[PDB]
Formats: structure tokens, C-alpha cells, sequence
């Protein structure tokens, strides 16, 4: 099997405005996030310019509700995991500690948000202070209950703040502040080490926070009650490399705790993933069990600094045998590696790495399928090209990097200016679509939320078809139609791409009538031969691939590529759920992983078909198998053209032959994801030649209301 691919994806690439119609500035990435709420809306929002920008936006549009911009006159007091956002009494409240000794409390009510019927002024702010945070220092924020915060101070010491009237809080003083915490114990190159700079913290019962310090000791303080239960030094000089050993200071995430099952990283090697189960002994003591630890060793140059860790259920993302799925987000320079450490069993010592494979539908085209933006002709057309293919954000952006190092603009007659641009783009949405932060979306599905508002990759599980597409750059096999697909490959690696392309024209003709139909198909695959294949075929080639048909049976091998391999499954309304409310994030995401589906089957389809063209063979009895693919090649062919003429006109059809409710969805689980997939793909082959529901839609928008020059004119 493949890995998972991922998705780049913009919402401002449905909109040919640069920025939300509907936006307001109020004035009272570091991380990023998106909460899904129990009104079932998710509100996504961002942290970045060094904490002067809050930036709210829906993940159901911008341009349906206010984009909120909550413009902070201080940047944070040490670190930017100093933030705490959830929703409290159906307002989304927000804590901030700022650069001044301030406490922020922002309450936003859920209306503005997802109205732009609303503006606000007053009442949506309240800044008032606890302890004054610019004497000692806190480094971590932490929402423990819907009452209660503690905020940890980096010299030691636990601070309570609780919630007076469902904004307000007010300080509620702990005995156990430091002046003490350094005269129980000597030590003389340590001093963090009874001071409680906690760098993270999970919460078991709602009773026990088990939280972690910076020396990485497990210390399970029962907090109701503020006494310390338990003491375990976890750091091991056999457990792990002592030699080997890095320093981690910095407020991020270190514990997961999923079910009752807790990951520690030990700071010892290059990470130890040491797992045990929480469990409560007698005497309401809970007690932390080890089971097994994990050494592993990493590779960097500047040493890999976890992000974060997410240990959930069982994730269908190319796995093979799961119990659980630990997450985990590295990042040392700009390279981030998402990686996946799956635990297959209960013993946890049967576990495979599955990597992350970080290519996009924009790759795949950029490797194979090269000629489709200004390559096509026409300056014109690759103008709008680079447009569909990169957002506003990213098109916009790069006049501006024109505009410094000063590039004269001759867009719209010279073929270079395109190339220059395209350049650019490219350069702007890989800085764009660095990561941030995990989220899970619908708590499975991992997303990457990404640095800058509006930019999301999210990642996809392969089908059958997609698993053996990466298993042709492996040269697997497990059947008959599998090895006779990998000798076809062999033999298209030769021909230019050109070709490739030229011979997909011609066999396109065939359905339309641009060939004429007054031939027999075995004269126009003459057409082809003579046009397309004189003096680029292998004459070598011939002959392995004649020795590969006489071993494996073809009408048996069509059938099967036919009905199983192209066409997608069987699953209609009933196997997901609708939405109650349009979202932009999931339609702009099932378009493109339908796109990226069909374009692997364009070139399938292709590849078999050619062998026709080779050999002057009978097709009376595979006439019936041929005469589908042909219509396939179409549908695929069609789609992609579309896809250029405009994106997001495409995707409206499409969402409502698919909905109950039309326009949007929601999803949680893979299942669902899959099926409406399969559901799209069906209408699309349930369409006629003739009439198509694209071609009626693309046609009344355009052409017969009447819009300017540029669209009638790619249309053509």
C-alpha cells in the first residue's frame, strides 16, 4: 500500500476578492486552531504577528460572517501558549496574558461571528488584572474546569484564578508560592527543580491534573485539595541514551493523555515515547502505570523539536493493524515531518511508522501534466490559469514581490511574464502552507491548520486505485491486471508527456465526431499510430509487452479495470450525514480529491487503449469493454477542463445532486469522507454525452446573461 496524500486548499480561491467583504477592526502564526462547538459550528481562529492579531473568521465562510480582527495592544509575556480559547456559556471566551500585567477577557457572542448582520461595539471586552503578571512570570496558560484556570509561573508556584459571573475572574491564592521551593533542596546547576514551570498538563476525572515539568518528572498533584499525591522520576539512564540528550524549556505539549492511556517524551535521546495507563489504587490515589517505552531515534542537523502530540483511536490512513494512533508534528527549520507512529497492538510493541507522503494534486500535475497553464497557448488563458490553481492570498502577494525587485508586467502577450509569475506563486504558497499546529477535524481527519488565516492542508486516505498509482513508482503487484498496468508504465516513460497527451486527443475525437465515426475504430487507431508513435516507440518494448498478453487473459482483465478500478463505489445519500448550514472548507476539498482521482484514471484509460493503436488486432468481442473506456476517458477529460474554466461554478452543481440539503457538508469519520466522493463520481458517469448538467450551468452564467470577454473566450 500508498500513504497518505495530502491537499492544498485556499478560501479565498472560490472568491476573486483578496480579503472578506464582510470584516471589522476592533482594537481592544504562533499556534492556530479550530473548535468545533456543540451548536455543531466550527469557528476557526489564528494567532500570528507576534501576538498583535487574534484573527476570528468562520470555517464555514468569511463573506456569510463577520471576519473579527482583535487587535491587541501588547504582544504576550513569555511564550505564545499563553492563550486559552473554549467556549463558556454559549460565548466563545478567550484569555490572553499581555505584555502590561493585564488579565484580557473577551467574550464574542456566537451571533457575531457567524452573522455579518453584526457589528459590535462595547461589551465585548473586559480587561482587568489578578496579579500583576510583568513582576513574576508566567510562561503557560491553562482552562482546567469551567470555573477554574491555573496560570504557571516559570520561578514556581500554582495561581487559581476563578470565574465570578461567566467573564470575570478573580485571584484565589494558593499556599505553595515560591521563596520555599529552594529551601527544602541544595543544587547548584539546577533551580527549576521544585519550581513547577510546567510545560504541560492534561486533566483524568476532572479531579487529578497530572502535569509535567520542565526536568520532565510526572507529578500528580490532586487539585482538590492542592496536595501533592505522587512523585515519579521518569528520566532513566538505561531507559534511554544519557548521552545523548537535548534541553526542552518551551510551553508546548509533552503529555497526551487519550482514554485513560498517557504518552509521556522524555528529553532523553531524541524523544522516548514511554506509555502507561492511569489508573486509581486505593485511597483515591491514582497511580501511573508503566507498560512498555519505545526508544527511537530521529535524524536532524539542528535538532527536532516536537510540536505537538495527539494520541487518539484507531485512524484509517493506510494503517494495516491499529490500537491506537499517536500523532506526532515535528519541526527543526522549515522542514516539518509529519509522521504517524501507529501501535498495532495492546503490548504496544508492534508498531510501524507510516510517513506522511506531502504531495498534492499541485505536484502530481506539476510532474506529469505540465503542459495545462501557459503551456496550453494563449498568454490570456494562462493568466486565469495561475489564478484557479494558487488563491488571491498567494496571487495578489506576489505583485508585491514583483513590485520590489521590480519586474515590468507584460501579462496578456508575453508567454515569459506567466512563467515569471508562476515561479512566485509557487514560492508564496509553500510559506503560506507551513505548519502551524495540529487540529483534528471531526476528531479524526488530520488537518494541518497552517500559518497565516485562510490556509488549510488537509490530508485524504487512498482508495484501491490511488494505493497501486504510488505502488507503480515501487513496481508492486498482487494480480494479473496489476502487472500487465506496471508493463504499460514502462513504456509510457519512454514517450515524451507530449505524446502522451496527443494520442488522449485523438482517442477523445472518437466519442465527439471531430474524427469522423464514418471509419471503423480500428481505421482511426491507424489515425493515431501514423500522427503519434512514428519515431518515439521502443521497438524493444513491443516485444516484451506481446510476451505479457499471451501470459494474461484481456477480456477477463477489462472487465475487472472496468467495474472494480475505475468506477467508484456504490454509496448514495443515506451513508452521511447533511449539514444544517453551508461550509466552504469541505467542498473546496471533495472537489479536488474527486479531481485528483479522475486525472489518474484519464491516464489509465490512456495507457490501455495504446496498445490497440500498436497492434492491428480484432475487437469484436473486446469492442464492448472499449467502447467504455472511451466514454470513461471522456467524463475525466471533461472535468479537468471545467476545472480551468472556473472551480468554483463547478462545485455548486455538483454539491447539490449530492446533498439533501444542497450546498455543504460535515464530516467525522472516514466512512463519510469516502462515500461522498464515490457519490460525485457517480453522477458525473450517470451524465450523457450530449447534454451534460456542467455544460447547461456554465452556459446560462456566462454566455446567455453575458459576462466579459474573458470568459466567454476560455468557454470557447
Amino acid at each position: 500500500m500508498a500513504c497518505l496524500s495530502r491537499i492544498d486548499a485556499n478560501l479565498l480561491q472560490y472568491y476573486e476578492k483578496p480579503e472578506p467583504n464582510n470584516t471589522v477592526d476592533l482594537y481592544v502564526s504562533e499556534y492556530s486552531n479550530c473548535l468545533l462547538l456543540s451548536n455543531s459550528e466550527y469557528i476557526c481562529y489564528h494567532f500570528s504577528s507576534r501576538s498583535t492579531l487574534l484573527t476570528f473568521y468562520p470555517l464555514s465562510d468569511a463573506y456569510h460572517g463577520k471576519t473579527i480582527n482583535i487587535h491587541l495592544p501588547n504582544a504576550s509575556m513569555n511564550q505564545r501558549y499563553t492563550l486559552t480559547i473554549q467556549e463558556v456559556e454559549q460565548q466563545l471566551l478567550v484569555n490572553v496574558i499581555l505584555k502590561d500585567g493585564s488579565f484580557l477577557t473577551l467574550q464574542l457572542p456566537l451571533s457575531f461571528l457567524f452573522s455579518s448582520a453584526n457589528t459590535l461595539n462595547g461589551e465585548w471586552f473586559h480587561l482587568q488584572n489578578p496579579y500583576d503578571f510583568t513582576v513574576r512570570v508566567p510562561h503557560f496558560l491553562f482552562y482546567v474546569s469551567p470555573q477554574f484556570s491555573v496560570v504557571f509561573l516559570e520561578d514556581g508556584g500554582l495561581l487559581g484564578l476563578k470565574k465570578v459571573d461567566g467573564v470575570h475572574y478573580e485571584p484565589l491564592l494558593f499556599n505553595d508560592n515560591s521563596y520555599l521551593k529552594s529551601l527544602t533542596r541544595f543544587f547548584s546547576r539546577s533551580s527549576k527543580s521544585d519550581y513547577d514551570s510546567v510545560i504541560s498538563c492534561k486533566l483524568f476525572h476532572e479531579r487529578y491534573l497530572i502535569v509535567l515539568t520542565q526536568n520532565c518528572h510526572l507529578k500528580i498533584w490532586d487539585l482538590t485539595s492542592f496536595t501533592l499525591i505522587q512523585d515519579y522520576d521518569m528520566v532513566s539512564q538505561s531507559d534511554s541514551d544519557p548521552s545523548h540528550f537535548r534541553k526542552v524549556e518551551a510551553v508546548g505539549e509533552y503529555l497526551s493523555l487519550y482514554n485513560n492511556t498517557l504518552v509521556t517524551l522524555l528529553p532523553l535521546e531524541n524523544g522516548l515515547f514511554q506509555m502507561g495507563t492511569l489508573l486509581v489504587d486505593s485511597s483515591g490515589i491514582l497511580t501511573y502505570t508503566f507498560q512498555n517505552n519505545i526508544p527511537t531515534n530521529l535524524s536532524a542537523s539542528a535538532i527536532w523539536s516536537i510540536v505537538d502530540l495527539v494520541l487518539t483511536r484507531p485512524l484509517e490512513l493506510n494503517v494495516e493493524a491499529s490500537y491506537l494512533n499517536l500523532i506526532v508534528l515535528w519541526k527543526s527549520g522549515t522542514a516539518s515531518k509529519l509522521q504517524i507512529l501507529n501501535v498495532n497492538d495492546e503490548s504496544f510493541k508492534n508498531y510501524e511508522w507510516i510517513e506522511s507522503v506531502n504531495k498534492s494534486l499541485v505536484d502530481l500535475q506539476s510532474e506529469h501534466d505540465l503542459d495545462i497553464v501557459t503551456k496550453t497557448g494563449d498568454v490570456e488563458r494562462g493568466f486565469c490559469n495561475l489564478k484557479s490553481r494558487y488563491g488571491t492570498q498567494i496571487f495578489e502577494r506576489a505583485q508585491q514581490i514583483l513590485s520590489e525587485n521590480k519586474i515590468i508586467m507584460a501579462h496578456n502577450e508575453d508567454e515569459e511574464y506567466l512563467a515569471n509569475l508562476e515561479t512566485i506563486l509557487r514560492d508564496v504558497k509553500t510559506a503560506f502552507n507551513e505548519a502551524s499546529s495540529i487540529t483534528l477535524y471531526g476528531d479524526e481527519i488530520i488537518l494541518v491548520n497552517c500559518f497565516q488565516p485562510y490556509n488549510h492542508s488537509l490530508y485524504k486516505l487512498n482508495t484501491t486505485v490511488e494505493n497501486w498509482f504510488y505502488n507503480m513508482h515501487s513496481e508492486t503487484d498482487g494480480s494479473e491486471l496489476f502487472k500487465y498496468l506496471r508493463t504499460l508504465n514502462g513504456f509510457a516513460s519512454t514517450l515524451s508527456n507530449d505524446v502522451l497527451r496527443s494520442i488522449s486527443k485523438k482517442f477523445l475525437d472518437i466519442i465527439t465526431g471531430e474524427l469522423p465515426d464514418s471509419m471503423t475504430t480500428v481505421e482511426k487507431f491507424t489515425d493515431i499510430f501514423k500522427n503519434c508513435l512514428e519515431n518515439q516507440f521502443e521497438i524493444t518494448n513491443l516485444k516484451i509487452l506481446f510476451d505479457e498478453l499471451n501470459s494474461f487473459d484481456i477480456p477477463v482483465v477489462l472487465n475487472d479495470l472496468i467495474n472494480n478500478q475505475m468506477k467508484p463505489g456504490i454509496f448514495w445519500k443515506k451513508d452521511f450525514i447533511s449539514a444544517i448550514k453551508f461550509d466552504g472548507f469541505t467542498s473546496i476539498i471533495s472537489l479536488e480529491s474527486l479531481h485528483q482521482l479522475l486525472s489518474i484514471h484519464y491516464r489509465i484509460t490512456l495507457q490501455v487503449l495504446l496498445t490497440f493503436v500498436l497492434f492491428d488486432l480484432d475487437t469484436e468481442i473486446f469492442g464492448q469493454h472499449i467502447s467504455t473506456l472511451l466514454d470513461l476517458h471522456y467524463k475525466q477529460f471533461l472535468l479537468l477542463n471545467l476545472y480551468r474554466q472556473d472551480k468554483c461554478l463547478l462545485a455548486e452543481v455538483l454539491l447539490k445532486d449530492s446533498s439533501e440539503f444542497s450546498f455543504g457538508v460535515k464530516f467525522f469519520n472516514y466512512g463519510q469522507l469516502i462515500a461522498y466522493i464515490d457519490s460525485l463520481n457517480s453522477n458525473v458517469y450517470n451524465a450523457s454525452i450530449t447534454e451534460n448538467s456542467f455544460f447547461m450551468t456554465f452556459f446560462r452564467s456566462y454566455i446567455i446573461e453575458n459576462t466579459s470577454h474573458k470568459n466567454i473566450r476560455f468557454f470557447l
